[PDB]
């Protein structure tokens, strides 16, 4: 039911529905089988940052996720989103653990969205949450700590990182992320993560999505779904 | 019940409930008698434009209302907003008419709410309004059209403000105007505006406001009451 | 000398030199001869709109020109700037006319370049330019007048743009347009142009573009060359 | 000469040339003698931050210092600045040491300026500065590191502030910090310091200015001067 598209930072490999075999950063066009993707090196317990840019000229959706040793892994794809996204939107993180797991941990998380005509502009910023954050809806496991941090996965009470968990915060506000008669319709999203794992092999991931408005976690999208899909498809 | 802060476009001289006997620009705290206003010349049919300033550095509330001939009306009030208002807010633009009416278009409406402590912030344009603008909540007789405009208070299929009329538009997303760990918290808001009359006298007026999130129209609050306040008190 | 990076808004074909036989929009890395067009109807005497948008994770330099009936040419080229440009730049805006003529007026330009790593903004809109524009250095015969416009070319006290005129406005600032380091180098350039002409075919455009700090206006650059290549290599 | 608006952070008290007796924030226009200052609490050796806010409307200039654990300084000062400065100015950042000496090394520094009409805008970030700042003037001790941080004042090469040293960086452009016709001009600064001493009692501050744009170093103005003044009139 739910139009996706997302940019997935996949730690754990599901080669059996797509994934490559290394962990990896993947544009998600209303699919979890990205259709690209990039070899990303997780780097356990450090603060990674994400940006997301795309605009409607270039067409091209593109992602880079570095870490401060300056690793940092990058992928793009051509396509017009116009095609995809309904014209309001709303936009959002999700995150997964399944059967191998890991925090989840937003440190910051920005947004700007512009219509340019022949302008409409939404800017967020947040680089602390808080426990009551009246802009955003947490969905399923994701909760706001008073640590000013965006737990999209269910923590223990002792620092662990919970599997079969999936958690999602969606901006309050719908965005109107095209406009058939905007010259330029484009939208940057950026957002620093924590990815820990005690675990054999983290998983699964943290997503930045776009999504229609009324979006809901999927049933069963745990683990390597990324709280995005309903399926594998 | 709710608690409103605003600035007032008040095109009407309601001299028995505290406006002065000329169409003024008004702060307004929890209460339609301004706490301060200016004298301003109303410009029938002219496209207005209306700046509102706060930082909790100053502690000084400020508009400004100009037009293209470069009229302008100012007003400013020292207080603390942090001691009136709720953490979390909805902005947005109210209109009425009574009596005497007007159009009470806006043309654009921005606004820049940012925490920084020792950043979080949103922005939000709009130059063009949409017929169906989900980042906006409507009341009362409130209408985004599809000439761009929010029209605020009802107007008559061939052009004509109607009286009695009240509207709003808050912004969708609860903004978080306050937070006692931030130095900075400030905010600016920037409304274009068309104030036309054919009326003996033009009323009532707009006014920008913050108000709790869950806020709506009061009771009867047309005309002199701005669409903001249950009374006069 | 100059490394120059463009987008020329091409009202004039030369086709001995590489122009398609239209008015084009045009991508030029270090050469006039565009590595990338597209057909443009200049509309005379309308204002446009130009949008510049490059970040180096897409590595795709887009520019779109429209005017108000929504007629918009767009141009995209994957090239990475970090291989062209000097580190620091200068960025601004070049007219020409030769044999043929045109208005050069510009009525904004606006620039944002940041560089974020593992931020440094730079960010000026022009909306207003004014008689003694003390962050803008003035080129040939680009005048600011008090019209607030940016006169790129020599126009007549009587309104009439004239021949082998060549004019340019750089921003005053360098720009750090790349910086090794840096995860995301984007930058995104506004502007709104009056082309006007009475003459049998106008020429010969207006190009945003990019350079060394340094750069001035190449010898005999009039007409085709557009004010930013000594030759047409 | 020079005209001087300025924001100083004053780590020591010179009471013979009106300071108060504590280390203090301070607003200076066009003389040392802050015209309001505020008691503030350096803390050595931790990173701070300044925000100076002011607008043409509220005409209110404003700034708050504070640290991590949140102590913070406050100051305001009723002022129009339209009949202080010049038109055109340039912006910057000035440090000195005296007989009592301090690191001041800027972390980072970002400044917005704004003339709103009836818009022109600049705005930097720096939160990294580099070797070779190309849109930084660099005057007296002042100098830009591999640190990525701006140290105003010599430190000695084995991480000591060094005394009788002074030292600015002006932003390179030119700012329009006023327009007569502009009805909200506003400017914003904000930048980061670290003040670390071993020394008896640190001195003598760092302070944010605005002044004509030719303006440089007066002579002699290290220790109690700030780098700002001629003499402490
Ligand atoms: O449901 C099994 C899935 O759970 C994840 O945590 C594992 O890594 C695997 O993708
Ligand atoms: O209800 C009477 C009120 O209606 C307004 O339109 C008049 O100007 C007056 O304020
Ligand atoms: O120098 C000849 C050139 O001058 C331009 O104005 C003409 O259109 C042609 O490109
Ligand atoms: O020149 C004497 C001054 O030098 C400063 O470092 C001292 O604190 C005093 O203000
Ligand atoms: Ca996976
Ligand atoms: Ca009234
Ligand atoms: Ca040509
Ligand atoms: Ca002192
Ligand atoms: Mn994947
Ligand atoms: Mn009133
Ligand atoms: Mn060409
Ligand atoms: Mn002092």
């Amino acid at each position: 039911a739910d139009t996706i598209v997302a940019v997935e930072l996949d730690t754990y490999p599901n080669t059996d529905i797509g994934d490559p075999s290394y962990p990896h950063i993947g544009i998600d066009i209303k699919s979890v089988r990205s259709k690209k993707t990039a070899k990303w090196n997780m780097q356990n317990g450090k603060v990674g940052t994400a940006h997301i840019i795309y605009n409607s000229v270039g067409k091209r959706l593109s992602a880079v996720v570095s870490y401060p040793n300056g690793d940092s892994a990058t992928v793009s794809y051509d396509v017009d989103l116009d095609n995809v996204l309904p014209e309001w939107v709303r936009v959002g993180l999700s995150a997964s653990t399944g059967l191998y797991k890991e925090t989840n941990t937003i440190l910051s998380w920005s947004f700007t969205s512009k219509l340019k005509s022949n302008t409409n502009a939404l800017h967020f910023m947040f680089n602390q949450f808080s426990k009551d954050q009246k802009d955003l809806i947490l969905q399923g496991d994701a909760t706001t700590g008073t640590e000013g941090n965006l737990r999209l996965t269910r923590v223990s009470s002792n620092g662990s990182p919970q599997g079969s968990s999936v958690g999602r915060a969606l901006f309050y506000a719908p965005v109107h992320i095209w406009e058939s008669s905007a010259v330029v319709a484009s939208f940057e999203a950026t957002f620093t993560f924590l990815i820990k794992s005690p675990d054999s092999h983290p998983a699964d991931g943290i997503a930045f999505f776009i999504s229609n408005i009324d979006s809901s976690i999927p049933s069963g999208s745990t683990g390597r779904l990324l709280g995005l899909f309903p399926d594998a498809n």
